[PDB]
């Protein structure tokens, strides 16, 4: 649940920190969907959609977020909804992924440099969340058709904090608590 920094589902149908569907290991889906599950994938990306909109998401008291992973809504299934808006330069990206997989993990460590958020995790941990700064993954769309993806920066972490939450790993397991806020030599600040 990738915070944003730059039936319809709302706030209480996220699981918070502590449920316990959250530290599991989400299920591989066969293709292809079931029809609930394709319901479930535009779901999880209208409550992005949603939560981005101004007006829908102070009327309906939704945190702004532009990734959700199923477990996040207690359904521990491998798919993942991503929805980063454009960011001026026509960059967009909007993926409804099942089975995500990351097959190319880029040397080079990226970071937020304020840390990370989650829409299921209210208390916030500060700390460096260092993550491949490129990646490539493998997925599936929800119609079962194959989706390779070459992400960098920005758009590279929120689909690793997504598809951490499919193998039960919050942003803060990342964390080091002995230096929180230092950067690893090779590091780079997205
Ligand atoms: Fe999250």
């Amino acid at each position: 649940g990738s915070d944003k920094i730059h039936h319809m589902l709302t706030m209480k149908d996220i699981i918070r920190d502590g449920h316990p569907t959250l530290r599991q290991k989400a299920a591989e889906l066969e293709l292809p969907l079931t029809k609930e599950e394709k319901e479930t994938l535009i779901a999880m990306r209208e409550f992005l959609v949603n939560s981005q909109d101004e007006e829908i998401a102070k009327r309906y008291g939704l945190r702004s977020g532009v990734g959700l992973a199923a477990p996040q809504i207690n359904i521990s299934k491998r798919m993942i909804a991503v929805l980063i808006p454009d960011d001026g330069s026509g960059k967009s990206y909007d993926y409804m992924l099942v089975n995500p997989k990351i097959v190319s993990h880029s040397v080079q460590e990226a970071y937020l440099p304020t840390g990370e958020g989650c829409l299921s995790v209210d208390d916030n941990v500060a700390g460096l969340v260092h993550r491949h700064n490129r990646i490539t993954i493998k997925a599936k769309d929800i119609e079962g058709n194959d989706i390779q993806l070459r992400l960098k920066g920005y758009p590279a972490i929120v689909f690793q904090h997504e598809i951490d939450h499919l193998n039960g790993v919050m942003f803060y397991d990342h964390i080091d608590k002995n230096h929180p806020l230092q950067p690893h030599t090779d590091a780079v600040e997205v």
